[PDB]
């Protein structure tokens, strides 16, 4: 475990986690200035596997990118510090080229 912050207190945006397309990237940034120390955990979850890369992007927030190789509807959780953050988790459809 790493830490007991504010959840709460963390923001999420970008095209990811509001629509995505099979077999390529999906992007979207954690605003985190404000929460402290604390863990990030992506989770996409859906009906194939995904591969979640992060880069911290040293402003307070960090980027991330996210592949699945299936469309379908894909739930994207962002939790800080093993809590949801505010509106986590997002529904998200994917779909073909």
């Amino acid at each position: 475990a790493m830490g007991s912050g504010g959840a709460h207190k963390v923001r999420a945006g970008g095209p990811g986690l509001e629509r995505a397309e099979a077999g390529v990237p999906a992007e979207f940034s954690i605003w985190t200035r404000e929460a402290g120390a604390g863990g990030l955990a992506i989770a996409v979850e859906g009906p194939s596997k995904a591969e979640i890369s992060f880069e911290d992007r040293k402003d307070g927030s960090c980027g991330v990118a996210y592949v699945v190789q299936e469309p379908g509807d894909y739930e994207v959780s962002v939790k800080f510090n093993e809590e949801h953050i505010p509106d986590s988790p997002f529904v998200v459809p994917v779909a073909s080229p």
